């Protein structure tokens, strides 16, 4: 174990410095029958401080109850993670190597918050240092001169290797698009309003549909493969007159009939077809009608795994969106392939100790397990002090801050919130019921890991203090309370 060094940069909480000797770390996780874990981070500096209770055979009293319903089973998790973003991997690389595998052990090692997901772009998008893709040679329908650049080849693929080294869980890489090659497009540029040329099942579409195959060759041939790809970042964004950086504009119809005429197809007759296609990759508000209008023709459908979302973590319903999208399309997961933080205009990019960021990240991620969204997935996994780098200066928050001139990174509290969830829900749990016995202003999520022990985690976004109880009628009552501005995590053993 080794505790927080915390630091204060005049916001409402403490960061955790690390550098080359030195980094908070766990020991490996270890609690008997009748007993309960408790994780507890605090805006006052606690981070994931460890403690243990008993579990009481009996309950008096008419104070807050949170009743678990093991029986009443929701969705199961693929996973938490990051995005490996050219930024990101810049600014890793940056530090001297002994403090790099710190940071990676604090996302990948059971030592930190285990990590199982990594998101990689294929190609630049906005956190990239310079526009290219893959295939700039113009005209190249063939793919040709597909190539990876040293972004991938001396940046991202070798972290992602040390990543995977650290972890223990099985991670699962997850890929998408900003930008086709410019010549495909009917713009003929990296960004602006402009979507692939000509129509669905010609020559523009069969190259783009090839190029994600060209990918996933290039990276097996780095011995990487993918558990999935979205079918394109944020394609509405591509529709959109001078929108700043990368993108390909799809309406629904484009993105419905691209995927059923070229991608589909594509994919399925290469020897990736048991990698996973997700739709949308972006905002929930165009939902349900994205989902309807793709998976309404059975013909794009049966290509489809799942349904990638978006959170803008400053703005903010859920219900009307996730909710019936699930309603419609039960078999079809919701995964939250990005989220973050940073433009409000009257506050920084990244507020270095910022208590509020971080319960934003678990709000959100509780809201997502209410509406049964399988997995999330946090957008750049590191940057620096200004928010980037980033080539349109579209800078944001990452949940850790590299410093590279005193070769220090900084783990701010959106991080910690991350790992409340991430440390402790693998791969196969199952997100179940957990009533409350009256209005209370604590947000709360329960889940039953694969080996039939239970985890909840409860938020708590107010000031006061609310003593509660949690009852699960296999072992008793956990009389415990719920500090102002603090975020638990319980872990208790069920037979
Ligand atoms: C890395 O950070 C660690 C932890 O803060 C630093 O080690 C501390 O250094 C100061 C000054 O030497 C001591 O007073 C503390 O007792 C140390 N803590 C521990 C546990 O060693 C170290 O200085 C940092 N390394 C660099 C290059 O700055
Ligand atoms: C494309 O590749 C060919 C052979 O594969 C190579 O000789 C040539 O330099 C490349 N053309 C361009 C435009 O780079």
């Amino acid at each position: 174990a080794r505790p927080c060094i915390p630091k204060s940069f005049g916001y409402s909480s403490v960061v955790c410095v690390c550098n080359a000797t030195y980094c908070d770390s766990f020991d490996p996780p270890t609690p008997a029958l009748g007993t309960f874990s408790r994780y507890e981070s605090t805006r006052s500096g606690r981070r994931m401080e460890l403690s243990m209770g008993p579990i009481q055979a009996n309950h008096t009293g008419t104070g807050l109850l949170l009743t678990l319903q093991p029986e009443q089973k929701f969705q199961k998790v693929k996973g938490f993670g990051g995005a490996m973003t050219d930024a990101a991997a810049l600014n890793i690389l940056a530090l001297s190597p002994p403090a790099q595998n710190l940071l990676l052990k604090s996302y990948f090692s059971e030592e930190g918050i285990g990590y199982n997901i990594i998101r990689v772009p294929m190609a630049s998008c906005d956190f990239s240092i310079r526009t290219y893709t893959y295939a700039d040679t113009p005209d190249d329908f063939q793919l040709h001169n597909f190539s990876l650049p040293e972004e991938d080849t001396k940046l991202k693929i070798p972290l992602i290797h040390r990543a995977l080294q650290l972890a223990q869980r099985p991670v699962s890489l997850l890929a998408s698009p900003w930008t086709s090659p410019t010549w495909l497009k009917t713009n003929g540029a990296v960004n602006g309003k402009g979507s692939l040329k000509g129509q669905p099942g010609d020559i523009y579409h069969q190259t783009w549909a090839r190029y994600f195959v060209k990918f996933l060759d290039a990276y097996a041939e780095h011995k990487l493969q993918f558990w999935a790809v979205t079918a394109e970042n944020e394609p509405s964004a591509g529709l959109l007159s001078g929108y700043p950086f990368q993108c390909l504009g799809f309406t629904p119809e484009h993105q419905r009939d691209f995927i059923a005429r070229d991608l589909g197809p594509t994919l399925a007759n290469s020897t990736h077809h048991n990698v996973r296609l997700l739709m949308l990759d972006d905002q929930r508000l165009l939902l349900p009608h994205w989902a309807k209008v793709v998976l309404t023709d059975p013909e794009a459908a049966k290509y489809v795994h799942g349904i990638a979302v978006h959170w803008y973590l400053d703005f903010l319903p859920a219900k009307a969106t996730l909710g019936e999208t699930h309603r419609l399309f039960p078999n079809t997961m919701l995964f939250a392939s990005e989220a973050c933080v940073g433009s409000k205009f009257w506050e920084q990019s990244v507020r270095l100790g910022s208590w509020d960021r971080g319960m934003q990240y678990s709000h959100s991620i509780i809201t997502n397990l209410l509406y049964h969204v399988v997995g999330w997935t946090d957008w750049n996994l590191a940057l620096n002090p200004e928010g980037g780098p980033n080539w349109v200066r579209n800078f944001v928050d990452s949940p850790i801050i590299v410093d590279i001139t005193k070769d220090t990174f900084y783990k701010q509290p959106m991080f910690y919130h991350l790992g409340h969830f991430s440390k402790f829900i693998p791969e196969g749990s199952q997100r179940v019921g957990l009533v409350a016995s009256q209005k209370n202003d604590l947000d709360a999520v329960a889940l039953m890991h694969p080996d039939g022990s239970a985890v909840v985690v409860v938020l708590n976004r107010s000031s006061k203090d609310v003593p509660l109880t949690i009852k699960d009628p296999a072992v008793g009552f956990l009389e415990t309370i719920s500090p102002g501005y603090s975020i638990h995590t319980y872990l208790w053993r069920r037979q």
